[PDB]
C-alpha cells in the first residue's frame, strides 16, 4: 500500500548502517515501503533546499536546527505533536532533552512547543589521541581528566613531530586538525565566539577570536606540528591520521564504525586543550529527522522517524553499527560504562554532551550564510598568507550584513 520517500546524508558507513534499519522497518511494517534518497555529507544542503524551492519534498528527511525556525515558517515541516504522543510506549522524555528541544517551537522560540523533527542522534566532537605512538615515542598519556594547555599541547605535538623510518623526511605530526570542524573549540575556550550574547553582532575581531584564530594557523605554519600544506594536499590530515601518522585529531561517534575498519593502531579520547579560560571546549552537532508537512502519510512517516530516533530496537540497530550514541540517556550512560566497547573514555562523549559541548553559532541565526562567509575566504589565513587580525577585520562588515539581513528575513517571515 504505502510508499515513502526518506531522503538523508552520510558518510559510506553511515549509509550502510541506516540502510539495514529502514530495512528492520519495513520488515516490521510489511505494507510500508520506504524509497531512499542519500547523499554525501557534501552535497546534501543543495539538494534538500531544491527539493524544497520546488515543494518536491520527502517525507521524511534530516535537516539542519538551525533551519527550524525558517522551515516552520515557510510550512515545509509537519507539526508531529500528536503522532508521537499517539505512539506506543515511545517516551520521548528518556530520550536525550537537549537534543528533543532542537526541534521544538511554540511559534516564538526554540525552547518549548510542538515537536516538528526529531533527534537524528548528538554528535559531540571529542578530541582524540593515537595511544600507539605515544608510548612507542615513551610520552606520558594525556591527562583524561585534565586538559592540556595551548603550550602544553604544542609541546606534546612536537614531540610527537619526527621522522620515525629514519630516511631524513618527517613521517610523523603532532596532528592535522580541519579548522571547519576544530577551530570552535579554541575559540570558546579562548573566551571568544562569532557571534555575541545576543546573537545579532559579529564578533570574529574580538582579540580573543583573533589568537585563537591565530594559534590555530600557526600549528601548521610557525609550530609546524603538521604535515606541510603540500604534504596536506597529497593526502589530508583525515586519512593521515586513519594511516597512523597523527598524535591527535578529533573524534565524532559517527566515526567509530569506519574507525573500526580502518584505524589498526590504539587510540582513546581526552578533553580538548583550554585556552585562557581553563575550560575545554568544543561542538555537539545536531541532525533533525522531520515530516513533510504535505506528507499523504503523516502517522507512517512518524512512525518511521520514531523508528529511527527514539525505538529502542531501532536504536540499538544503529548503535550496533556504531554510527552513533544511544539517543536513550540511560542506554548511553551503560553504554558509556561497558569496557568491552571502544575506546576507553566513551564516557568524554557524554561529558561533552552534559558540560562543555556547545552549539554552533549559526542554531541561534535565522540562516547561516553569514558564518559560511566568514569560512568562505578562511584558506589564505591557514596558509600563512596573511594574518588573522587583518582578514577578520575585512570579513567581519560583509558578515554583520548578512547577519542583519536574516535578522530582517526573520522579522518578515514570522508576523
Ligand atoms: O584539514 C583540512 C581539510 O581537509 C580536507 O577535507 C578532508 C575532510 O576529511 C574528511 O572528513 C572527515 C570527517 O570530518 C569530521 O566530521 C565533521 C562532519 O561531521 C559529519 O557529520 C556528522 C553529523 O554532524 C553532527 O551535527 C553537526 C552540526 O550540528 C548542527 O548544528 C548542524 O546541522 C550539523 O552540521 C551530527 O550530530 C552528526 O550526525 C560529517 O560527515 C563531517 O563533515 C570528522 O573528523 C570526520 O567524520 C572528508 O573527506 C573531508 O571533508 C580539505 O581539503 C580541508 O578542508
Ligand atoms: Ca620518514
Amino acid at each position: 500500500k504505502i510508499e515513502l520517500t526518506f531522503m538523508f546524508r552520510g558518510q559510506p558507513q553511515e549509509q550502510t548502517a541506516y540502510k539495514n534499519v529502514v530495512k528492520k522497518f519495513e520488515e516490521k511494517h510489511p505494507n510500508v515501503k520506504v524509497n531512499i534518497v542519500v547523499t554525501s555529507p557534501d552535497q546534501y544542503a543543495t539538494k534538500l533546499r531544491a527539493a524544497i524551492a520546488g515543494r518536491k519534498i520527502p517525507d521524511v528527511f534530516y535537516f539542519n536546527p538551525g533551519e527550524l525556525r525558517a522551515y516552520v515558517n515557510s510550512n515545509v515541516l509537519l507539526d508531529i505533536t500528536k503522532y508521537v504522543e499517539n505512539s506506543k510506549g515511545v517516551n520521548l522524555q528518556d530520550i536525550w532533552e537537549k537534543g528533543v528541544n532542537k526541534y521544538r517551537f511554540d511559534g516564538e522560540k526554540v525552547g518549548q512547543g510542538n515537536l516538528y523533527g526529531l533527534p537524528k542522534d548528538l554528535g559531540p566532537f571529542a578530541l582524540g589521541y593515537n595511544k600507539t605512538m605515544f608510548e612507542k615515542a615513551g610520552i606520558p598519556l594525556p591527562d583524561k581528566d585534565k586538559p592540556y594547555t595551548w603550550q602544553e599541547f604544542i609541546d606534546v605535538c612536537k614531540k610527537l613531530t619526527k621522522d620515525t623510518n629514519g630516511d631524513g623526511k618527517l613521517d610523523q605530526w603532532g596532528t592535522g586538525l580541519n579548522a571547519t570542524w576544530t577551530l570552535q573549540g579554541f575559540v570558546w575556550s579562548n573566551g571568544a565566539d562569532w557571534i555575541d550574547e545576543s546573537k545579532t553582532k559579529v564578533t570574529v575581531d574580538d582579540p580573543k577570536f583573533i589568537e585563537a584564530l591565530q594559534f590555530f594557523a600557526d600549528m601548521q605554519n610557525k609550530y609546524k606540528v603538521t604535515p606541510s600544506i603540500a604534504e596536506a594536499q597529497t593526502l589530508d590530515t583525515y586519512q593521515r591520521w586513519l594511516r597512523g601518522q597523527l598524535g591527535f585529531f578529533p573524534v565524532g561517534p559517527w566515526d567509530l564504525a569506519a574507525f573500526d575498519q580502518q584505524i589498526k593502531f590504539e587510540y582513546d579520547l581526552i578533553p580538548w586543550p583550554a585556552g585562557s579560560t581553563g575550560k575545554p571546549a568544543t561542538w555537539v552537532g545536531s541532525l533533525g529527522i522531520g515530516v513533510s508537512s504535505m506528507t499523504k502519510h503523516p502517522k507512517e512517516a512518524v512512525e518511521l522517524a520514531l523508528y529511527l530516533s527514539a525505538d529502542p530496537e531501532g536504536q540499538k540497530a544503529l548503535v550496533d553499527q556504531r554510527v552513533q550514541l544511544p539517543n536513550s540517556v540511560k542506554v548511553a550512560e551503560e553504554w558509556a560504562k561497558d569496557p568491552s566497547i571502544k575506546p576507553a573514555n566513551k564516557q568524554e562523549f557524554l561529558d561533552i554532551i552534559n558540560d562543555y559541548g556547545h552549539s554552533f553559532p549559526t542554531e541561534y541565526t535565522y540562516n547561516g550564510e553569514w558564518y559560511d562567509e566568514f569560512y568562505r575566504n578562511l584558506q589564505p589565513v591557514l596558509d600563512g598568507k596573511m594574518s588573522a587580525e587583518e582578514y577578520v577585520k575585512k570579513a567581519k562588515p560583509k558578515m554583520q550584513k548578512l547577519l542583519d539581513q536574516a535578522i530582517e528575513q526573520e522579522k518578515q517571515a514570522s508576523k
